[PDB]
RNA sequence: CGAGGGGAGCCCUAGCACAGGUGCUGCAUGGCCGUCGUCAGCUCGUGCCGUGAGGUGUUGGGUUAAGUCCCGCAACGAGCGCAA
């Protein structure tokens, strides 16, 4: 169940352009291909489940960034049914570091959106 | 008993405190004026890069008289300026 679709077809993305810190995962080339690994995907993926479960049941606002091209439509739907904040189009320049200015822009958003009722 | 000690202030016969330069110095100052310029630029808070001056905001594309304001972009935004 948790390893069927992960093992069905999950290979082939941007080949012969690869940062060689990923080199311990590709195990076979046949003609011009580079295979994304499966068994280490299961183990590191399981470590990620047991990390975000134990870290996230306390009530952490676990944010996720899907700004590439086509994870925008999946982040934009899964974020409302998830209950956690998100980002739509691009990462804002210094979103966490300039949270004073961005958060006081949200403080402006708390009173500009109340103008519609008046 | 005022035209007697004189009396509120003033006047002086002539004094005396201090005043007095359309002469330099804006190469000691405050207010100023002209100037580039009615072109569209100049700064600040936060955060990043860089040992640093500093850059990033204020870069690239589009167009307007215009830093007027959109897309991406480590930038998000404010103040004086084109306006009202
Ligand atoms: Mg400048
Ligand atoms: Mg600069
Ligand atoms: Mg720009
Ligand atoms: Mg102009
Ligand atoms: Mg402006």
């Amino acid at each position: 169940v948790k390893e069927l679709l992960e093992a069905g077809v999950h290979f082939g993305h941007e080949r012969k352009r690869w940062n060689p810190k990923f080199a311990r995962y590709i195990y076979a080339e046949r003609n011009g291909i580079h295979i994304i690994d499966l068994q280490k995907t299961m183990e590191e993926l399981e470590r990620t489940f047991r990390f975000i479960e134990d870290l996230a049941m306390r009530g952490g606002t676990i944010l996720f960034v899907g700004t590439k091209k086509q994870a925008q439509d999946i982040v934009r739907m899964e974020a409302e049914r998830a209950g956690m904040p998100y980002v739509n189009q691009r990462w804002l320049g210094g979103m966490l570091t300039n949270f004073k200015t961005i958060s006081q822009r949200v403080h402006r958003l708390e009173e500009l959106e109340a103008l519609f009722a008046s």
